[PDB]
């Protein structure tokens, strides 16, 4: 009972060099189209409407879904897994939960499909959800009976349905990196694979002699009577790429185009990296990549990039998918750039100021390991009234904090809060990679006085032990007015501050940005910034 604080504002301002140095011409747009942690992009089309989805791991709700009629201007229409009956990540590992999504539209039964691997409750494995209309939400999961990751359905022209996925081989030839692409016939009535219909269609990759790492993200397309299998190969790090196979039959032998890969950045050590895990739509191909900082670290996670695809011949070509990517791409003829305008998703450098004056909270806001509904209410006059759950920040448990993805290497953010002196709890501002890789600045109480406390918790990949340390601490007397907390990062360090009766002061010094990188902490996620409450 009684909330710890009411956050009356959050402001997030992206300030990346690349966008400032490369202003848009009227017919241009920035790529990545989704900045920040939006990995493993999957895309489908029904009529004039495009739908695009991403992996989300332990965040809730999971799998954000974007709609667009032109592939440049996107509106987030929600998150596909938004009920606890679909996804309950209470004790989910930071690099578990929802892996690569694959969305599809079956024109034969006018039905949508979101299929993924859910490495947490309720499913603990491969599963699919369905809908007639994404705006109405999706069904509860159908548990699918096969292992591995990166499931993806394909609906042929004879009423037969298939399912392709990554799997482990019976006989590993070169360690755990040896993987397989497996296909199954799919039963539309039962929403389950047909036992005995499984076949390995790719073993290892395009050339097994080369020991191809983690062939995955398989997608089937059919064009001019020919079947096409497109896969990611080389791992979602330094050796990422996309490769392409074709066959005369759904099960038929799949042969790699002599020209492979068709999408990579891996042969450069000099903007963007780790390019792969693509999906095509009629052509345009969306994929994942990272924009690392000057030291090679990534606090922004893997982002959804786009490129035009020429498929006028036998094989798909990613236009400039094999030369160093640039931030600017020409838009399709006739389309104008409305990114950040109206209700469209932003891009480039921008400012998002949210006052939370509406019970329909913007779909960009996520909680870790549980629903925000368990600890947030909208005040009569507006603002995030949030009550402290039992868990502290370092726990693999749901925590009472609302988060915004770090969409830029260089950013500045602030929040304004009215701190309930009666509840005496902790309320503040958080930069979060994982439960043991975070920076937290909180107002707290000691006596009948408030204090500000800056804490770090640092845990590199391979280390078991961690310990929360107080970086800095300052008294602020008896808080009788709202207070603003702020953090800014220049890509190298994070600097916290607070702004009370007029004046803005730094608290603590520069805090190493590397601590919140994938590189340092491991995992599959980008850093987050948000507000939270504890004790």
């Amino acid at each position: 009972k009684v909330p710890a604080a009411t956050f009356t504002n959050f402001t997030y301002t992206g300030e990346d060099d690349i966008y400032a140095k490369n202003p848009l011409k009227p017919n241009e747009f920035y790529s990545p189209i989704l900045q920040g942690c939006y990995p493993d992009p999957s895309i489908c089309r029904k009529g004039d409407d495009y739908y695009l989805v991403n992996s989300s791991f332990a965040m809730f709700p999971g799998v954000p879904i974007f709609h667009s009629t032109d592939l440049i201007n996107w509106v987030q229409i929600g998150n596909v897994l938004d009920r606890t009956s679909q996804l309950d990540p209470t004790t989910c590992g930071i690099s578990a939960g929802i892996y690569a999504p694959a969305i599809h539209y079956n024109k034969y039964n006018d039905t949508f499909y979101m299929i993924t691997t859910e490495f947490c409750a309720p499913c603990g494995g491969n599963m699919v959800v369905k809908t007639k209309d994404p705006r109405q939400g999706w069904s509860d999961p159908f548990n699918l009976h096969f292992g591995g990751i990166d499931p993806s359905l394909f609906f042929d022209d004879n009423g037969k349905a298939y399912l392709v996925h990554n799997d482990a081989p019976e006989k590993p030839l070169y360690g755990p990196n040896h993987r397989c692409i497996k296909i199954w016939e799919y039963d539309l009535e039962k929403d389950q694979i047909i036992p005995g219909t499984d076949k390995v269609i790719v073993n290892g990759g395009t050339d097994i002699e080369k020991k191809p790492v983690w062939i995955e993200g398989p997608h089937i397309y059919k064009k001019n009577g020919t079947y096409y299998l497109m896969c990611a190969e080389g791992g979602t790090g330094d050796w990422h790429s996309e490769v392409i196979f074709k066959a005369d039959n759904i099960y038929g032998p799949y042969e790699p185009w002599n020209n492979n890969p068709i999408l990579t950045q891996r042969h450069f050590l000099h903007l963007a990296d780790w390019a792969g895990h693509a999906d095509l739509v009629e052509y345009y191909g969306v994929f994942l990549g990272i924009r690392p900082n000057s030291k090679g670290n990534v606090n922004t996670g893997r982002e959804t990039f786009m490129l035009p695809v020429d498929w006028s011949g036998t094989w798909p070509v990613f236009e400039n998918g094999l030369v160093p990517l640039s931030i600017k791409q020409k838009m399709p003829k006739g389309v104008e750039n409305k990114t950040g305008k109206d209700g469209f998703f932003p891009n480039g450098n921008f400012t998002y100021s949210e006052d939370f004056k509406s019970e329909n909270i913007d779909y960009r806001w996520v909680a870790m390991r549980g629903p925000k509904e368990n600890f947030i209410k909208i005040a009569k006059e507006g603002g995030l009234q949030m009550t402290a759950l039992d868990a502290n920040i370092t726990e693999v448990q749901p925590i009472s904090a609302l988060f915004h993805r770090q969409q830029h290497i260089k950013y500045t953010a602030q929040t304004t809060l009215s701190y309930n002196t009666k509840a005496a709890q902790k309320a503040g501002l958080i930069c979060y990679q994982n439960e043991a890789c975070n920076y937290v600045l909180t107002v707290q109480t000691e006596g009948k006085e408030q204090v500000l406390v800056l804490e770090k918790t640092v845990r590199p990949q391979r280390q078991k032990d961690f310990k929360t340390e107080i970086v800095a601490k300052e008294p602020i007397g008896k808080l009788k007015t709202p207070i603003t907390l702020g953090v800014t990062t220049d890509g190298l360090n994070y600097q916290f501050s607070y702004t009370l009766n007029g004046e803005k002061k730094n608290i603590g010094g520069p805090l190493d940005a590397a601590v919140l990188s994938t590189n340092f902490a491991g995992g599959f996620t980008g850093a987050l910034v948000g507000m939270g409450v504890f004790k």
